[PDB]
């Protein structure tokens, strides 16, 4: 009936990352989320979204970028959740893991990036040109990865807050940096984690009509 959540172990090289694997049947692309600096698999927010993006028919993998361990020692350190580079490669993996899976080889990978996770999501899409297909960037700072945007392939959608005024420039000029299909839309009043009523309901619609529609 409704989609079973399965909890996964994503081999990324020498390390594991915890994850939440969910395939409706029939499904032919898997949204990879990208999780704000200091958040996890386990965010309110992805998660409201990633149930909205099912409901569609769309996969989603939710996963936390750094290990159990890491996360206790960057709780205090911080040392870990700004890294891009770091943050990009444990994506590039994720992705290789999903490709290589016999229960997920067949689904189109799309990125959802979240705030700091955007940046780092088209880091490693422009590492990984033909396999992924879609990105979704809310509420970011992709002007911060210029060396990667330009090379970015994937259509990429830039989602801001309208009172998040100053991410928007940066969205508006990560735009023009970037050389594919793109848009950028802003959701009127909306603060940088769109907490206000409505927002969240916005970043999931969109979110779910550009994974459709490129996810195929």
């Amino acid at each position: 009936h409704q989609p079973q959540e399965y909890a996964v172990s994503v081999s990324v090289g020498e390390v594991k990352l915890k994850g939440n694997l969910v395939i409706p049947n029939g499904a032919t692309g898997i949204v990879l989320f990208a999780h704000g600096s200091g958040s996890s698999r386990y965010s309110p927010r992805n998660r409201y979204v990633a149930e909205v993006l099912q409901q569609a028919g769309l996969a989603t993998l939710l996963i936390d970028l750094l290990t159990q361990e890491e996360e206790e020692i960057d709780l205090r350190t911080r040392h870990l959740r700004f890294d891009i580079g770091l943050l990009a490669s444990r994506l590039v993996g994720a992705t290789d893991w999903l490709t290589h899976n016999p229960d997920t080889q067949h689904l189109k990978v799309g990125y959802f990036g979240a705030s700091t996770g955007g940046g780092a999501a088209l880091v490693a899409a422009a590492e990984r040109p033909e396999t992924v297909q879609a990105v979704v960037s809310r509420g970011g700072r992709p002007d911060l990865a210029p060396s990667a945007l330009p090379h970015v392939k994937a259509p990429t959608l830039l989602i801001v807050g309208g009172y998040d005024l100053p991410v928007i420039a940066m969205n508006e000029d990560a735009l023009e940096q970037l050389q594919t299909s793109k848009r950028l839309v802003i959701i009127p009043r909306a603060s940088h984690l769109f907490e206000e009523p409505g927002a969240l309901t916005a970043v999931a619609q969109l979110a779910s009509e550009w994974f459709m529609h490129y996810l195929r």
